[PDB]
């Protein structure tokens, strides 16, 4: 049915998920799967979490939609929660990570234009970066194969290697408006920024009067075991973007910044009432000491399994990432074959991810039960075993 | 300039075409959150779809399909020229997908140099850098650094201008069959058919932005059906989810095949919860009875607007299609649209603008006759206060 209905932009699994509860999912044939993928780090509280269902139902019988002309109570409440918990003084709500990034990039550009010079236009970004698939965001993204072939790209974007501080210093000048970076490049093989690199970015932005833009669409909202990855590093950005985990499955996103920067464009703008209600309930759960502590407990449970799998099958050269964003890089013998293990995983009843062709990625619910971790990782071990044999 | 609500106008509850704020003041909703809540607030069918799917499955990623998405895709394909659909979150994203597709199709089918996009003055297509550059308001596209190039703007309804700028290096013509933001201006039959013929001649794709005028708004499922002019690509949002963030890009198999695995496009797009709600909305809007009702209701609004002009002498033109209504103000009241809107709010009726000279109405497609009369009596009161 897929090939007959929707554009040839995706190559989906043979099975169709129909129901989810917690970190378990069922297809049309009733086959049960363990979810270590979370729809690519989106369902951070699992499927149909009672508190998120409650919020959806309660707001759903009250008010769904206002235009950006009006504010609404769920948006104001969520805005306040994000402002109180972060560096942010102002928040702008959208629907997707791409839109949040569009907003952040446009703001950095416009801030430079009005506060400094219309010629202050250079955006520094990184190879293997992913920021979305709109023309602008994909051009800021560091994957030419995704940005090629759509006509003239928005100009004045410069790409250098991730974690290469000297390259950044080399390209930055008084005509630079922003540095855009994922504190951890999720799609780009789960590579975390070094402390010196991220700190260095802050110093260079300060020097050249450019804005440091953190894309935390994937690595934000508790993913790393801190509310946002920047908190782990102790490096404060000028602008931050958040989505995916923000709504635990509901299409929602946020752009966070200071009042000084926001004024280039109330403490909150926009935000769908239904979306913000759900994101509010999601925030309330994730931003607790115990949930954040548990993310680190759960990571080591996952990592110990991956270490045991490697001890058995000689398969991983590296296990990396932060919190419940986990990357397992394949050894040279299994290079380029990440998709093979993902497919065998699904056959064994476990849903995993890739991060390029050389890396297995895990992004489960932040509250995934210990029992589900052990069962799912046993399934993945069997899947690995089938590929090896 | 921009219309913003004060601290004492915060909507907290909606029921049908009525809205209440924090202080419990009741409003009649003729705005629909800018033509979004096409079935009113908290419609029982849409609430039921939201709640039931909400207990089952909200989100899988696009490396999976889902039943609600398949069901909705099938319904759109069966009812339109479309053979393939791509689901996204917003009209902007749908337009991004459409414009990228037209560009990529030309690149692979003809030439990497076939890049020109023809768009129109006063057009609105969204607020991403690309979509706002295709949009026809330079004030909204200025000041964000280098714009994506090869976009040419000409006046809406000016066929000769289009003919003049089009060539073998043109990949697309992008147009709203009715320009909603741009003063509620409908394309003439000659103009829109002319666009089809020119796109045929130059092997360019005709892209209809029906984000505002689509999904029943005009009294047809899509505005293109009224005109009898079939586009190569169509975009839909707003009314599609009746308040739930959802959008769709509609095209043929031949065009869709230009995209391969990885060409696009989304994390949320194709969302099981979104598509279930949109399915329920589609099922209600795409019925002869609701679509007939839209024309009945339009005339009820128009008769009130005519009566207001008879008493107050404020309108020079009443236009639009279905329940997308534009009422242009007379020269003596140029630039007063915002003031009539705020006076409306004071009188307990929510209306829109379409530029500083035009009043816009985009109510629920099933707005009750009683709400129409009451709300327009409130608006007639608001007008009297202004004049
Ligand atoms: C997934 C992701 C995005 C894209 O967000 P959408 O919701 O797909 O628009 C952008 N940036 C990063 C780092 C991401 O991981
Ligand atoms: C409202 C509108 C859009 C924007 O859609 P979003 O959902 O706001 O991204 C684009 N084009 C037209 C014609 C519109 O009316």
């Amino acid at each position: 049915t897929f090939d007959e209905v929707i554009l040839p932009v995706y190559a989906p699994a043979d099975f169709i998920p129909v129901k989810g509860k917690g970190s378990r999912v069922w297809d049309q044939q009733g086959k049960e799967y363990i979810d270590f993928a979370g729809g690519i780090a989106v369902t951070a509280l699992g499927h149909c979490h009672p508190a998120l269902v409650e919020a959806l139902k309660s707001q759903g019988e009250t008010l769904w939609h206002t235009s950006n002309v009006f504010t609404n109570e769920p948006a104001l409440r969520l805005g306040r929660k994000l402002i109180d918990a972060t560096f942010a003084e102002r928040v702008l709500f959208m629907n997707s990570g791409t839109e949040a990034n569009e907003t952040a990039f446009k703001l950095a550009r416009h801030y430079a234009c009005v506060r400094h010079s219309p010629f202050k236009t250079k955006i520094i970004a990184f190879h293997n970066a992913f920021h979305g698939r709109s023309l602008f965001t994909v051009s800021v993204g560091g994957q030419p194969k995704y940005s090629d072939g759509f006509g003239p790209k928005p100009a004045d974007i410069i790409h250098v290697p991730f974690n290469d501080l000297h390259a950044v210093k080399a390209v930055m000048d008084d005509h630079t408006c922003a540095v855009v970076v994922e504190p951890i490049q999720g799609e780009g093989g789960v590579q975390a920024a070094t402390p010196e690199f991220l700190k260095g970015l802050r110093d260079l932005c300060d020097e050249h009067q450019a804005l440091l833009v953190f894309d935390e669409v994937q690595c934000g909202m508790g993913r790393t075991g801190d509310l946002f990855a920047y908190m782990h590093y102790g490096v404060t950005p000028d602008i931050l973007t958040s989505a995916k985990a923000l709504g635990g499955g509901f299409p929602v996103s946020a752009m966070l910044t200071t009042q000084e920067i926001a004024s280039a464009f109330g403490s909150t703008y926009g935000g769908n009432p239904l979306a913000c209600a759900v994101a509010g309930a999601a925030f309330d759960i994730i931003n607790t000491p115990e949930v954040l502590q548990g993310i680190h407990t759960k990571r080591q449970q996952f990592v110990q399994h991956l270490q045991a799998i490697d001890e058995q099958f000689d398969i991983f050269s590296d296990i990396r990432g932060m919190g419940l964003l986990i990357g397992a890089e394949l050894k040279p013998k299994y290079k380029g074959r990440a998709r093979d293990f993902l497919y065998a995983g699904a056959e064994a009843g476990v849903m995993v991810l890739n991060a390029g062709a050389d890396v297995m990625r895990f992004a489960p619910s932040l509250v995934v039960e210990e029992a589900d971790i052990h069962e799912g990782m046993q399934r993945f071990a069997q899947a690995v075993g089938k590929v090896v044999a």
